[PDB]
């Protein structure tokens, strides 16, 4: 499959360089993976979700996305337009309330609950998380996010949007998760993102089109907007059987663009998130 004009961070997925226009994919799509968003919920009510997104967590008085951040990332997993995994289920925990913003001890729930949750959801192709979100280091959010992958979750987490080295941010530097770090469409590393060691991969993550609430759409920034595309791609190399929720990010790092980032400083992995795709 083709989608002409998508957005760069699609293009760039499905490409070996830079500055393309079309997102080639194969038309599996995601199918019979699930993605748990874990953030401020989905407005699942969203067109271009199709009836493929569903709250099923909230920590709040309200299921509701309030903010568009949790859509937004759920529409760069999964949306029609925006999404990489375009026929992926898409589950929404809403531990982060309508500022954005959420304690601990919430964040952590919502990743013990979507360990538990999974067993009773059908998805045959296996289960992602998304988690775009941290803060400073904690051993218990590393923790939870370790507890959440070894239960058998492919979990991607943002880098965070410092500067600096992720080490110092959690669920960043839980080692065991998938850390993301976020690319511009020039190939730099987004002026924001973080880097170090802990990092696993990058993706795109500066001036990224999806899904907004009201039914709109808009263009953020983030390590936040680099970690769905790539759990997005990790539930489409699932549903692909090409890799496994225990080793999709490690599968993700082996198979990605190698060397084309700008500005990453010594001892951060040049890798740059990519589907191989060949028609
Ligand atoms: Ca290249
Ligand atoms: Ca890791």
């Amino acid at each position: 499959a083709a989608q002409t004009n998508a957005p760069w961070g699609l293009a760039r997925i499905s490409s070996t360089s830079p500055g393309t226009s079309t997102y080639y994919y194969d038309e599996s799509a995601g199918q019979g993976s699930c993605v748990y968003v874990i953030d401020t919920g989905i407005e699942a009510s969203h067109p271009e979700f199709e009836g493929r997104a569903q709250m099923v967590k909230t920590y709040y008085y309200s299921s509701r996305d309030g903010n568009g951040h949790g859509t937004h990332c759920a529409g760069t997993v999964g949306s029609r337009t925006y999404g990489v995994a375009k026929k992926t289920q898409l589950f929404g925990v809403k531990v982060l309330d309508d500022n954005g913003s959420g304690q601990y001890s919430t964040i952590i729930a919502g990743m013990d609950f979507v360990a538990s949750d999974k067993n009773n959801r059908n998805c045959p192709k296996g289960v992602v998380a998304s988690l775009s979100l941290g803060g400073g280091y904690s051993s218990s959010v590393n923790s939870a996010a370790a507890r959440l992958q070894s239960s058998g979750v492919m979990v991607a987490v943002a880098a965070g949007n410092n500067n600096a080295d992720a080490r110092n941010y959690s669920p960043a530097s839980e080692p065991s998760v998938c850390t993301v770090g976020a690319s511009d469409r020039y190939d730099r590393r987004s002026s924001f993102s973080n880097y170090g060691s802990v990092l696993d991969i990058f993706g795109p993550g500066t001036d990224i089109l999806s899904t907004w609430i009201g039914g709109s759409t808009r263009s953020i920034s983030g390590t936040s907007m680099a970690t769905p595309h790539v759990a997005g791609l990790a539930a489409y190399l699932m549903t692909l059987g090409k890799t496994t929720a225990a080793s999709a990010c490690r599968y993700i790092a082996d198979t990605a663009n190698k060397g084309d980032l700008s500005n990453i400083p010594f001892g951060t992995v040049n890798l740059l998130a990519y589907n191989n795709y060949q028609a």
